[PDB]
């Protein structure tokens, strides 16, 4: 969500 895959 916040960064990367999330």
């Amino acid at each position: 969500r916040r960064w990367w895959r999330f």
